[PDB]
């Protein structure tokens, strides 16, 4: 969208609720792939829930948006080069955009948990410019989101469940390595609608699962080449008391010389699937994370898709 000019990020629109417009401060991209972040402080110090998410990007020019909440962003400026870091703190993700990727809503009276004693204080934009020719007009963009907030406690509670692989070692060579990632539930139900999934470039496919009385029902799983914004879940799944949560990332060790190992860098491999959940409200955990095989043999029944790629 256009680039505001001075009217105010922050729109009070009643006793209860506000709009945040959260924009690039008219930045100019330099060469391909850049990674620009900026940061807004919640106005409020009391619990609001972030009940919606407006993308105001340049379809010309941005790739994709995260929106994080934290409490510490990386940095204090009007914006800054965030291939580094986004939050020095947990960056809890709350929302992203893909530009061909169509974006899931929030389902009807769910919110996002932020201020208050232990809420995020900070939303910190990501905006990933691809393409840049779009830029030879030296133009500004002021892409980014428009949030809204409401003080109104919500019937249903936002999270995210984290599950990743830790031990998972690639021999050179080895065709096809299995990462696999299982937990017991053992929570109030959560309703899962969307996932998004994260490997580097030797992931070939990635699947999730709620395995309930040896019944395998698929999450999510998508190609982790793809751009990595939230796909809808295709038919939304309560998980409850005793199910399983089951993962596999699938993984090559061709194109490399030695053993690829889990890390933060490219030359490592990541195996991340998020799922975003609800929760009624009086049971409501905002995070939950795997990072156990704790049923290894269970993958035995794993649906044939888990190991084909799309
Ligand atoms: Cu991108
Ligand atoms: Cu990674």
């Amino acid at each position: 969208n256009e680039c505001l000019g001075t009217i105010g990020p922050v729109t009070p629109l009643d006793a209860s609720d506000f709009a945040l417009d959260i924009r690039m401060p008219g930045v100019t991209p330099k060469e391909s792939d850049t990674y620009f972040c900026m940061s807004m402080r919640l106005p409020v110090d009391e619990e609001a829930f972030v009940i919606d998410f407006k993308p105001r990007a340049s379809m010309d020019t941005v790739h994709h948006m995260l929106l994080f909440g934290c409490n510490m962003p990386s940095s204090t400026g009007s914006y800054w080069f965030c291939d580094e870091g986004t939050c020095t703190d947990k960056a809890n993700i709350l929302y992203a955009w893909a530009r061909n990727a169509p974006p899931t809503r929030l389902p009807k009276g769910v919110g996002f948990r932020v201020g208050g004693e232990t809420g995020s204080k900070y939303f910190v934009l990501q905006v990933h410019y691809g393409d840049i020719s779009a830029f030879r007009d030296n133009h500004k963009d002021c892409s980014g989101v428009s949030v809204h907030l409401t003080r109104v406690p919500q019937p249903l509670i936002a999270g995210m469940y984290l599950m990743m692989s830790v031990d998972t070692v690639i021999p050179p060579g080895e065709k096809v390595v299995n990462a696999d990632i299982s937990c017991q539930y053992k929570m109030y139900p959560m309703h899962v609608f969307a996932y998004r999934v994260h490997t580097h470039h030797l992931g070939k496919v990635v699947s999730g699962y709620r395995v309930r009385n040896g019944q395998w029902t698929l999450i999510g799983r998508q190609n982790p080449q793809l751009p990595e914004a939230f796909y809808p879940v295709e038919h939304p799944v309560d998980v409850t008391f005793g199910d399983i949560l089951a993962a596999r990332c699938v993984f090559t060790g061709e194109g490399r010389t030695e053993a690829t190992h889990i890390g933060g860098t490219s030359s490592d491999e990541m195996c991340n699937l998020y799922i975003m959940y609800y929760m009624e409200a009086k049971y409501a955990l905002s995070f939950m994370t795997c990072t156990k095989n704790v049923a290894p043999d269970m993958f035995r029944t794993i649906p044939a898709e888990a190991n084909i790629p799309i």
